Protein backbone atom coordinates (compact mmCIF):
# COMPACT_ATOMS: atom_id res chain seq x y z
CA UNK A 1 0.00 0.00 0.00
CA UNK A 2 2.07 2.90 1.32
CA UNK A 3 5.86 3.04 1.51
CA UNK A 4 8.29 5.23 3.46
CA UNK A 5 11.17 6.93 1.66
CA UNK A 6 14.10 8.17 3.76
CA UNK A 7 16.31 10.98 2.43
CA UNK A 8 19.45 12.66 3.76
CA UNK A 9 19.65 16.13 2.21
CA UNK A 10 21.37 19.47 2.66
CA UNK A 11 19.56 21.79 5.06
CA UNK A 12 19.40 24.77 2.72
CA UNK A 13 16.55 26.62 1.00
CA UNK A 14 14.74 25.05 -1.92
CA UNK A 15 15.66 21.43 -1.21
CA UNK A 16 12.15 20.33 -0.22
CA UNK A 17 10.70 22.14 -3.27
CA UNK A 18 12.95 20.13 -5.60
CA UNK A 19 12.03 16.82 -3.95
CA UNK A 20 8.28 17.42 -3.76
CA UNK A 21 8.34 19.04 -7.20
CA UNK A 22 9.23 15.64 -8.65
CA UNK A 23 5.97 14.23 -7.27
CA UNK A 24 3.91 17.29 -8.19
CA UNK A 25 5.01 17.06 -11.83
CA UNK A 26 3.64 13.48 -11.90
CA UNK A 27 0.30 14.01 -10.09
CA UNK A 28 1.80 11.81 -7.37
CA UNK A 29 0.41 12.67 -3.94
CA UNK A 30 2.59 12.67 -0.82
CA UNK A 31 0.59 11.49 2.19
CA UNK A 32 2.98 12.19 5.06
CA UNK A 33 6.22 14.10 5.48
CA UNK A 34 8.69 14.48 8.33
CA UNK A 35 11.83 16.62 8.00
CA UNK A 36 14.21 16.99 10.95
CA UNK A 37 17.66 18.62 11.00
CA UNK A 38 20.66 16.52 12.01
CA UNK A 39 22.46 18.03 15.01
CA UNK A 40 26.02 19.25 14.36
CA UNK A 41 25.67 19.14 10.57
CA UNK A 42 24.34 21.03 7.56
CA UNK A 43 21.98 18.20 6.57
CA UNK A 44 18.46 17.04 7.40
CA UNK A 45 16.50 13.79 7.37
CA UNK A 46 13.30 13.49 5.33
CA UNK A 47 10.65 10.76 5.57
CA UNK A 48 8.14 10.55 2.71
CA UNK A 49 5.01 8.40 3.06
CA UNK A 50 3.71 7.64 -0.44
CA UNK A 51 1.50 5.09 -2.17
CA UNK A 52 3.53 2.18 -3.53
CA UNK A 53 3.61 2.67 -7.29
CA UNK A 54 5.31 1.12 -10.30
CA UNK A 55 6.68 4.61 -11.00
CA UNK A 56 8.36 4.80 -7.59
CA UNK A 57 11.69 3.20 -8.53
CA UNK A 58 12.26 5.51 -11.50
CA UNK A 59 11.39 8.38 -9.16
CA UNK A 60 13.92 7.31 -6.52
CA UNK A 61 16.37 7.52 -9.42
CA UNK A 62 15.30 11.10 -10.15
CA UNK A 63 15.53 12.09 -6.47
CA UNK A 64 19.06 10.72 -6.11
CA UNK A 65 20.16 12.81 -9.10
CA UNK A 66 19.29 16.03 -7.24
CA UNK A 67 22.51 17.72 -6.16
CA UNK A 68 21.22 18.39 -2.64
CA UNK A 69 20.11 14.78 -2.04
CA UNK A 70 22.90 12.82 -0.35
CA UNK A 71 21.00 9.52 -0.11
CA UNK A 72 17.54 8.14 -0.86
CA UNK A 73 16.26 4.70 0.19
CA UNK A 74 13.08 2.78 0.98
CA UNK A 75 11.40 1.11 3.95
CA UNK A 76 14.01 1.52 6.67
CA UNK A 77 11.56 3.15 9.10
CA UNK A 78 8.66 2.08 11.27
CA UNK A 79 5.92 1.62 8.64
CA UNK A 80 3.38 3.18 11.04
CA UNK A 81 5.58 6.03 12.27
CA UNK A 82 3.16 8.66 10.95
CA UNK A 83 0.24 7.01 12.76
CA UNK A 84 2.15 7.19 16.04
CA UNK A 85 3.15 10.83 15.47
CA UNK A 86 -0.45 11.73 14.63
CA UNK A 87 -1.59 10.34 18.00
CA UNK A 88 0.23 13.21 19.71
CA UNK A 89 -0.34 16.10 17.26
CA UNK A 90 -3.88 15.41 16.01
CA UNK B 1 14.88 32.04 17.56
CA UNK B 2 12.17 30.10 15.69
CA UNK B 3 8.39 29.96 15.17
CA UNK B 4 6.00 27.20 14.05
CA UNK B 5 3.47 27.86 11.27
CA UNK B 6 0.28 25.76 11.20
CA UNK B 7 -1.46 25.23 7.86
CA UNK B 8 -4.59 23.36 6.84
CA UNK B 9 -4.28 22.39 3.19
CA UNK B 10 -5.93 20.13 0.65
CA UNK B 11 -4.29 16.70 0.35
CA UNK B 12 -3.63 17.03 -3.39
CA UNK B 13 -0.51 16.54 -5.52
CA UNK B 14 1.73 19.60 -5.80
CA UNK B 15 0.49 21.43 -2.69
CA UNK B 16 3.68 20.96 -0.66
CA UNK B 17 5.65 22.15 -3.69
CA UNK B 18 3.61 25.37 -3.78
CA UNK B 19 4.09 26.06 -0.06
CA UNK B 20 7.82 25.38 0.03
CA UNK B 21 8.30 27.14 -3.30
CA UNK B 22 7.32 30.37 -1.57
CA UNK B 23 10.22 29.95 0.85
CA UNK B 24 12.61 28.68 -1.83
CA UNK B 25 12.01 31.74 -4.02
CA UNK B 26 13.07 34.01 -1.13
CA UNK B 27 16.07 31.88 -0.05
CA UNK B 28 14.17 31.27 3.19
CA UNK B 29 15.17 27.99 4.78
CA UNK B 30 12.62 25.65 6.34
CA UNK B 31 14.14 23.95 9.38
CA UNK B 32 11.46 21.38 10.24
CA UNK B 33 8.39 19.98 8.50
CA UNK B 34 5.51 17.75 9.58
CA UNK B 35 2.64 16.88 7.25
CA UNK B 36 -0.14 14.57 8.42
CA UNK B 37 -3.39 13.80 6.60
CA UNK B 38 -6.55 14.57 8.54
CA UNK B 39 -8.58 11.43 9.23
CA UNK B 40 -11.72 11.17 7.14
CA UNK B 41 -11.09 14.24 4.97
CA UNK B 42 -9.30 15.48 1.87
CA UNK B 43 -7.15 17.82 3.96
CA UNK B 44 -3.80 17.63 5.73
CA UNK B 45 -2.13 19.54 8.56
CA UNK B 46 1.35 20.99 7.98
CA UNK B 47 3.66 22.26 10.71
CA UNK B 48 6.55 24.43 9.50
CA UNK B 49 9.46 25.33 11.77
CA UNK B 50 11.13 28.53 10.51
CA UNK B 51 13.23 31.33 11.96
CA UNK B 52 11.07 34.15 13.31
CA UNK B 53 11.53 36.99 10.86
CA UNK B 54 9.89 40.21 9.78
CA UNK B 55 9.83 38.60 6.33
CA UNK B 56 7.45 36.01 7.78
CA UNK B 57 4.47 38.38 7.71
CA UNK B 58 4.63 38.80 3.93
CA UNK B 59 5.38 35.07 3.60
CA UNK B 60 2.31 34.14 5.66
CA UNK B 61 0.34 36.58 3.50
CA UNK B 62 1.47 34.72 0.38
CA UNK B 63 0.80 31.28 1.88
CA UNK B 64 -2.78 32.24 2.76
CA UNK B 65 -3.39 33.38 -0.83
CA UNK B 66 -2.66 29.93 -2.28
CA UNK B 67 -5.91 28.33 -3.39
CA UNK B 68 -5.01 24.99 -1.78
CA UNK B 69 -4.20 26.50 1.65
CA UNK B 70 -7.36 26.54 3.75
CA UNK B 71 -5.83 28.27 6.79
CA UNK B 72 -2.44 29.39 8.10
CA UNK B 73 -1.55 30.56 11.62
CA UNK B 74 1.44 31.11 13.92
CA UNK B 75 2.37 30.28 17.52
CA UNK B 76 -0.42 27.78 18.16
CA UNK B 77 1.84 24.72 18.48
CA UNK B 78 4.45 23.59 20.99
CA UNK B 79 7.53 25.62 19.92
CA UNK B 80 9.75 22.59 20.69
CA UNK B 81 7.60 19.97 18.93
CA UNK B 82 10.33 19.01 16.46
CA UNK B 83 12.84 18.55 19.29
CA UNK B 84 10.36 16.15 20.92
CA UNK B 85 9.82 14.26 17.65
CA UNK B 86 13.58 13.92 17.17
CA UNK B 87 13.87 12.13 20.53
CA UNK B 88 11.96 9.18 19.03
CA UNK B 89 12.99 9.25 15.33
CA UNK B 90 16.68 10.25 15.44
C1 LIG C 1 15.65 20.29 4.32
C2 LIG C 1 14.72 21.21 3.55
C3 LIG C 1 13.37 21.32 4.25
C4 LIG C 1 15.36 22.61 3.39
N1 LIG C 1 15.71 23.18 4.68
C5 LIG C 1 14.45 23.55 2.61
O1 LIG C 1 14.14 24.66 3.04
O2 LIG C 1 14.00 23.23 1.50
C1 LIG D 1 -0.30 17.92 1.62
C2 LIG D 1 0.84 17.85 0.61
C3 LIG D 1 1.98 17.00 1.14
C4 LIG D 1 0.33 17.31 -0.74
N1 LIG D 1 -0.30 16.00 -0.58
C5 LIG D 1 1.45 17.23 -1.78
O1 LIG D 1 1.70 16.18 -2.36
O2 LIG D 1 2.12 18.22 -2.08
Amino acid sequence: DNVILELTVRNHPGVMTHVCGLFARRAFNVEGILCLPIQDSDKSHIWLLVNDDQRLEQMISQIDKLEDVVKVQRNQSDPTMFNKIAVFFQ
